[PDB]
């Protein structure tokens, strides 16, 4: 490592572990394209078992940037456009409030007010079709951003149907397995079970419970290792050799509209580099138009987080500068960004 990454990493990771009382965490920082690793803790905290480089954890909803990239490449590859009706890729969704609202809705929270949650009841596919049914909009679409998992997470569902295959084998065989995410998973296997951290909310170990559209909006674990892959693999594109997928990521950090100092991409959400740390509900939305292409001087980021886990990503192309916060405690958000904007800050 160089030491001026060990120098601001243990200064500013140390100190927020012990504030929080996080159990494990595991850090990576890319600098000047290069990742270099950090774990802190336990994945196990009663079988005292450390976080190492290839300790799972939860990434709640950083997964909607894998979603968000998975629709980029089905763009890319003329499966779907983001202007289409939802209703084109889901024909039994009759009801006449359905009318206008777009994939594009879908994927960016701007459909009308569909719910931060999805019914804990909405198991099967007919109870799925009977919840959008009767859901009534709160507004009209393309007007306001209210972010919500049945919103991207139906984006993720219907972006998919062209494929022909099921939500995870597209993102398996499209994104994970091209961008060699060997580690990366929305169910993991059996065999992989053991390096799966335990998650930690109020001393008591908890994992993600199953939901409908879960895989779609929060359902990813992944790597430290994996993770920064990931990272890198989203700040330079053009590095990959699978044209669809290329551009569906760059897709996916094109900047659809506008809410404050912040622009909503698909899954990724970017604001202009240089940003004020401290400028890291619904809101009304403007169109971008046409979509700003992928700005490299961007601070590109997800923050998201399960019953047990509190993850961070965030990036800044032009810098060649990220990092990825992983943490098997739910801790707040402002401490992550923090943390994040202050390691960065000192790198650029
Ligand atoms: P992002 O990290 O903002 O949000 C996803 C997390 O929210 C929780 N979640 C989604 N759906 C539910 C339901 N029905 N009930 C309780 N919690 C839910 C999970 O913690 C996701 O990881």
């Amino acid at each position: 490592h160089p030491q001026q990454i060990n120098d601001i990493v243990h200064r500013t990771i140390t100190p927020l572990i012990e504030q929080q009382k996080i159990p494990g965490m595991a850090v990576a920082v890319i600098y000047q394209g290069k990742p270099y690793y950090f774990t802190w803790g336990y994945a196990d905290i009663a079988k005292k078992q450390p976080v190492t480089q290839q300790t799972l954890f939860e990434l709640g909803s950083v997964s909607k940037t894998f979603t968000g990239v998975l629709g980029g490449d089905a763009i890319a590859r003329g499966e779907i456009k983001l202007s289409d009706p939802a209703t084109k890729y889901w024909p039994e969704l009759t009801a006449k409030q359905w009318n206008g609202i777009t994939l594009l809705h879908l994927a960016t929270y701007t459909a009308g007010g569909l719910p931060l949650q999805v019914p804990d009841e909405v198991k099967s596919s007919s109870d799925l079709l009977r919840f959008y049914q009767n859901w009534q909009p709160a507004w009209a679409p393309g007007t306001q951003r209210l972010y919500a998992n049945s919103s991207i997470g139906l984006f993720g569902a219907l972006a998919v149907k062209p494929s022909g295959l099921s939500f995870e084998q597209a993102m398996q065989t499209r994104v994970f397995q091209p961008l060699k995410l060997n580690h990366t998973w929305i169910n993991v296997p059996p065999p992989e079970e053991k390096n799966y951290a335990w998650g930690y909310r109020e001393g008591k170990a908890v994992h993600v419970s199953p939901g409908a559209l879960d895989a779609e909006a929060y359902g990813v674990k992944s790597t430290i290792e994996d993770m920064a892959r990931w990272v890198r693999s989203n700040m330079n594109p053009r590095d990959i050799n699978d044209k669809t997928l290329q551009q569906g990521i760059q897709l996916a950090q094109s900047r659809y509209w506008q809410t404050g100092d912040m622009y909503q991409g698909l899954g990724w959400e970017m604001l202009d580099w240089p940003v004020n740390p401290d400028s890291i509900a619904a809101h009304p939305v403007k169109a971008i138009t046409p979509p700003t292409p992928a700005v490299r001087a961007s601070w590109v980021h997800k923050t998201g987080a399960t019953g047990g886990f509190g993850s961070y990503v965030a990036f800044i192309p032009e810098k060649e500068l990220g990092i990825v916060m992983l943490a098997n405690k739910n801790y707040p958000n402002p401490a992550r960004v923090a943390a994040a904007w202050q390691i960065l800050n000192a790198l650029q």
